[PDB]
């Protein structure tokens, strides 16, 4: 059963053992600020070597996959790609809007009870929507690659943008599309640039595969360094029912709404996708990044679900970028408690826009410093509240959105069987012809 | 005659209705300056969108047109067009100088009548060299593309240089003409790099034609927020003579100088040539800037005027960096008028170092954050005049750099075809053998 | 004679000629710091041009070089070259901390009497130690190019990093390293990326040729600006035994340790080998850098000492990153003579832990903005002294970081002809099979 199944072993025995050993050290042990962050130094490493992948990956599989289809198919392929996302986050949105309102976590709960943490930051939501189209176009390639833009509003006001670290991941996509497009039509005069970027892919893959070997000591204690840093259990008792609230809606998308329509959609069982599909969701609720993990779920969609490379190198990293289910249901979820804990009524008009945001928000936001608070703060602003009141929810964060990053990841997976059935005919055509 | 000439005929419709929206807006309503930003979105969008290309036409290019030639071949065609370039920035210079001397605007007009607007840089001239040359030869090339460098005087006095945003085109056209003169020679074993480059230089001119789609929208919103920007016309009325002799000395240059040396040297009729180039005199008159438009103009030149590629792509990078006739003279009326402006004498002697002084800085300068500001207060420093003037001329600085921009084009474009005709025997040698 | 050894002897004369102008210049003539920063721009021209060539040079060699070997063979050069340079340096810590000891410099020297200048840097080494795993694997490939991190402590504390200029060329190496093990394996499907760094190494070479024109001109000032910087010679008079301690460490150790070595590991005279490598030694020893000189030395050991490409190409980056025989020499006999300075007494432990921290921290420290001052502030430290101290040091480093050069690349030169003959059964196998 060894040399086959070792790495899903390995990751799974590094998993109970990280848990172990946290409750273990965290309850029969002291630790300082300063030993705490000693202590997580292997899962930093594991992630600065993850993030060390992402740019050449990303780039050389989306010029790869752009450039191997004809223009009409890339087009229609595109098109259904982009019609799925969509629709899938506008019904976990829903789900999670009917869900928190029919279970009423809020009301019960007084403000004045629950503490707060962290810090607010400052949002304008027009500034920001600008800034997340002039990020789709930015003004140097090579500035791309590590930073971002962001604008704020300064005096009788003046608007001032900056360059931040980050990578820029919108943009450099946005760009790899049009390349490869522009360089598959050239034929014979772009095919030195084809077979650049497809070595370029073949040894990033590699690479990856190297850095597999290591993967399982940074994850433990990733783990562990995750559970030590809860100070106390109070804080987690008095959020219960939020939390069972986000984790019953991210269950019932993941376990009902996906696996129906991947089963109307292909004459398959979807249970046997997800099984294929379980090394990169045990990656993404450990790791907690969709970007960082593309490559696990590339060769877990392509070795054991036998689909095409053709559909998976184009919608894989489209999906990992723009698509956000779980996000939006927390967003929606989060938003609905915190109208319920003050005493403000909802009308239905008031739910249209929080769906409508939330959808547009979690979306649009691929990557930002700050990416889910920034979001946050904008759905309370459109309803009106306070963006203050983002502080009561920062504590469970950390714990949720490894789940939220899971539910992205299984979303991406079904989505790119999805649209490789409806486009069936053109693969064969375009091969034959 | 549709389809054929759309985008000329879409330029020209979107300018009219610009100039017609922006005063009919300014006119009849009045925005804040937040509104007057927000209204300007298309335009900075199509702005980021043509700085993204600048980076790889330029080292393409560069690196195409330079492995193409002999070494040999390439030293005379270098040498002819650093001569017309030099000579073309003299005679400019001098027209300009004679004119305002001319003219005398400064004599009726008192300083304590003008308002002052803007805000004055410290300039230090021989620090401003020495960067020059510093950025001739940068320390990183990663680094250059993207960040220029910049030295200050600190304390008796210490040195401190420091990095700040903005694509040293300089250094990287200096290290791309010796990349593909070392390429060039290699032979067969430089093969592959110099097929690279001309792909990627065919791929960057079909996504520039991509870009010209949406050129036109942004084109109207930038010429509109362009107008509205100006709260009152009287410092217009105010500065009117000094405008005058600027456009007199920009229209006398484009007209009779640059079109009698083309017909001197190559027996044709300019003027078609510089209907030719009316798409990229056009685009450099709205866009203002001249690497932005170095596309157009590529394409204007070689599609319409039939110039061979090879002396097109050598001449054309060049010229957009180090010829900078409309920059020049518009330095010397701007010197001299000043000079009027206050009780000053000018002698023989200071007006030939005002001259020596905008020749030398205009043609240095490529490329600052705030290159005609350092320039304009370098040549105040040569003849003495206080920084502080500057401030003056700044009310019409938006609407005359569209001018000096076209200016600049045109006489790259004119001696684009006389450096073609001057080596017309090289390139038949060249290809027979 | 001349046309073949003409940039040897411009060399020579470039330096005699630049210390006579030093002499005379200081000696017959008072000049200011602004003046003194002026005299010595050629030199930094010179500086920056070298600076340019290091980030393609390392990144096409190292690849080359890897991808070139079998993947078996590739991991015994490199083990036989990791333990020669750990041998050397230990040797050298040795040898360095033997002389101090016996001459003791510090007794009779008080530490009122020696003058202070400069500033110490506030080090944490476990902060060190992990700053440098953590440039072990940098987080983005772009920003590895030019930026370096760097982690410190604030506040019951806290760790906070950023980033600074400074090319990461350890960071490089290793990715360079393991992408050209990738690709060598890769076979035909890699073919094209091997072929394409070839070609730039090739280039990047012949860049290296044109620049080695004007070198000379460069050195010359570079050497008299070195020589003007000091104001006084009471402080060399009052340092003399320490650096009389530090030359001699370094002469014993290069013309006596290196030597006997490669005498016994290879049958030759290794002085008709130092004389082959004459030309990057003075090289190094103008410039004073290891990573800029990297081509000279490639040049020197190819064609003079007839050395193999493949072991040369693998074998000096490495050597040019992590041997630093001369520096900790420096650092040993620095913190000895520092302790003597002081009423302290040194025990058996205390010289071994010294010669320990020499050690590690000479070879993983390769490169930072001050990277000799941290590292003897981090032997200060582990000795217990304060690190104030090292202000008395700092006057005559201008002077000894020189010579510490020029045996580093000693040491790397050497290396590569052991390792080559260490390694001659491999070579002829794989070259017949
Ligand atoms: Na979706
Ligand atoms: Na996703
Ligand atoms: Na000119
Ligand atoms: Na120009
Ligand atoms: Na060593
Ligand atoms: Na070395």
């Amino acid at each position: 059963f060894l040399k086959n199944n070792w790495v899903l072993l390995s990751t799974v025995a590094a998993v109970v053992l990280g848990i172990t050993t946290g409750v273990l050290v965290r309850e029969h042990s002291n630790l300082s600020t300063l030993e705490k962050f000693y202590f997580a130094f292997p899962g930093e490493i594991l992630m600065r070597m993850l993030k060390l992948i992402i740019l050449p990956l990303i780039i050389s599989s989306m010029i790869t996959g752009v450039a191997a289809l004809d223009s009409n198919v890339s087009g229609k392929i595109g098109l259904r790609a982009v019609v799925y996302y969509f629709a899938t986050t506008l019904i976990a949105v829903i789900l999670g809007i009917v869900l928190v309102v029919s279970i009423k976590p809020g009301v019960t709960q007084k403000v004045g009870e629950i503490a707060r943490t962290g810090s607010t930051p400052e949002v304008s939501t027009v500034d920001a929507m600008l800034d997340l189209i002039r990020n789709m176009f930015p003004e140097n390639l090579v500035q791309a690659a590590f930073q971002q833009y962001k604008t704020k509003r300064e005096e009788e006001y003046k608007i001032v943008g900056m360059y931040s670290d980050g990578i820029n991941v919108l943009g450099l996509i946005v760009f790899a599309l049009v390349f490869g497009l522009v360089i598959g039509k050239m034929g014979e005069k772009g095919q030195i640039l084809v077979d650049f970027f497809n070595a370029l892919s073949d040894a990033t893959m590699k690479i990856v595969q190297i850095i597999m070997w290591y993967m399982p000591l940074g994850i433990l204690f990733l783990i562990a360094g995750c559970i030590i840093e809860v100070e106390d259990w109070e804080i987690f008792r008095k959020l219960g029912l939020y939390m069972a609230t986000v984790l019953t809606g991210l269950a019932i998308h993941s376990i009902v709404i996906l696996p129906l329509i991947y089963f109307i959609v292909v004459r398959k069982n979807p249970f046997r996708f997800a099984m294929g599909m379980a090394q990169a969701l045990l990656t993404a609720l450990m790791i907690s990044s969709s970007s960082a993990t593309l490559p696990v779920t590339f060769r877990c969609a392509e070795e054991n679900n036998q689909v095409d490379k053709r559909i998976t190198r184009f919608v894989l990293p489209v999906g990992a970028t723009i698509n956000m289910d779980g996000t939006a249901l927390y967003e929606a979820v989060a938003a609905v408690f915190i109208a319920q804990l003050n005493d403000l009524d909802l009308g239905i008009g008031q739910i249209i826009t929080i769906s409508i945001t939330a959808t547009s928000a979690s979306i649009g936001a691929a990557g930002v410093p700050q990416a889910g608070l920034v979001t946050m703060v904008i759905v309370l602003s459109a309803v009106g509240l306070p963006a203050e009141d983002v502080t009561l929810i920062i504590a469970v964060d950390c714990l949720l959105d490894r789940f939220r990053t899971m539910v992205n990841v299984l979303g991406d997976a079904f989505g790119t069987g999805i649209v490789e059935k409806l486009s069936k005919k053109e693969l064969e055509q375009m091969d034959v012809s």
